[PDB]
C-alpha cells in the first residue's frame, strides 16, 4: 500500500507518493 487516500495503485503514487505535497485533489492525483 501507499496511502489510505489513494487506491491500491495510483500511477501517480506508483512512483512513490505525490500526496507528500498537498492533500489529494485535482492538483495531486485527481
Ligand atoms: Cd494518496
Ligand atoms: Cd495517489
Ligand atoms: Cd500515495
Ligand atoms: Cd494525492
Amino acid at each position: 500500500s501507499c496511502c489510505p487516500c489513494c487506491p491500491s495503485g495510483c500511477t501517480k503514487c506508483a512512483s512513490g507518493c505525490v500526496c507528500k505535497g498537498k492533500t489529494c485533489d485535482t492538483s495531486c492525483c485527481q
